[PDB]
């Protein structure tokens, strides 16, 4: 039975000391509201959080994504992923409740900013996520969905790598998996993983790239009026986006890189952090 919850006892939170607030957002990936949780992880007082929750028009698929984000959550701790404190999954709805980024997406945030930002903030931010998904790599872990609308902008700016529902192991540990098909955003996806379903290390360097153009872009969309097929076709025959405006030539060269063909060519995320490090330095 999947609905049923073994109860681990090193997350499990005490309801009574969460009080729920107002909503932060709510779509196809559940409801966040913020909240105030006492007495959290052994300190003294109150915390400000977000908790998640499965909406009222929730399916089993959303419940899966739910625990399964919760499961990776646990595995965890780096100061730019996105940190889970708890959660409330006994005698009542599953509660996940994790550290408040009160910016909202990056994309959000890029977009309002149309706040005045610098192409050393956007620098920053993109060496911030750098950082994230090059220790996410060491914990042997594929995202998947790297894109500006699943990274949160917390306190002081600071990117925090998010909804971790479609992450996945390199190497796959169990005997039977059954995998949710076609669920990552068709632009944001890496050539192998369009033809052959393949998700690497590497395939999160392709998504990264995009990222890349989105942060400089101001939240932009990529590839606007590109069909599926069309897309595919042109990325089939080495065509890549545009340099955009307000775009280092080094940025461009770095986001070409990213969108190699050959997942092997492209950059490792440690090579890319340096990168980005030696670009902000030489401001
Ligand atoms: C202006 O609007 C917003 C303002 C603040 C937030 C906010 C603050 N903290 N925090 C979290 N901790 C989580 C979160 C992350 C992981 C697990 C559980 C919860 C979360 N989750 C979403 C991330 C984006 N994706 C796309 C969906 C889930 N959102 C927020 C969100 C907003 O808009 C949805
Ligand atoms: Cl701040
Ligand atoms: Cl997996």
């Amino acid at each position: 039975d999947a609905f049923k919850i073994l109860e681990d006892p090193k997350w499990e939170f005490p309801r009574k000391n969460l009080v729920l607030g107002k909503t932060l957002g709510e779509g196809e990936f559940g409801k966040v509201v913020k909240a105030t949780a006492f007495h959290l992880k052994g300190r003294a007082g109150y915390t400000t959080v977000a908790v998640k929750m499965l909406k009222e028009n929730a399916s089993p698929s959303e419940l899966r994504d739910l625990l399964s984000e919760f499961n990776v959550l646990k595995q965890v701790n780096h100061p730019h992923v996105i940190k889970l404190y708890g959660a409330c999954s006994q005698d009542g709805p599953l509660l996940l409740i994790v550290e408040y980024a009160k910016y909202g997406s990056l994309r959000g945030f890029l977009r309002e900013s149309r706040r005045a930002l610098t192409m050393g903030d956007l620098i920053s931010f993109a060496w911030q996520i750098s950082q994230g998904m090059q220790y996410l790599a060491e914990m042997k872990l594929v995202h998947r969905d790297l894109a500006a609308r699943n990274i949160l902008v917390a306190e002081g700016r600071k990117m925090k790598i998010s909804d971790f529902g479609l992450s996945r192991d390199v190497y796959e540990e169990d005997s039977y998996v059954k995998r949710s098909q076609g669920r990552i955003p068709v632009k944001w996806m890496a050539i192998e993983s369009l033809f052959d379903h393949i998700y690497t290390t590497q395939s999160d360097v392709w998504s990264f790239g995009v990222l890349l153009w989105e942060i400089v872009t101001l939240g932009g969309n990529p590839y606007p009026g590109i069909p599926p097929e069309r897309l595919f076709n042109l990325l089939k025959t080495g065509h890549r986006m545009e340099r955009p405006d307000n775009c280092s030539e080094e940025m461009y060269r770095l986001m070409l890189q990213c969108w190699k063909q050959e997942p092997d060519k492209r950059p490792v995320f440690a090579d890319i952090s340096k990168d980005l490090e030696k670009m902000m330095v030489k401001r």
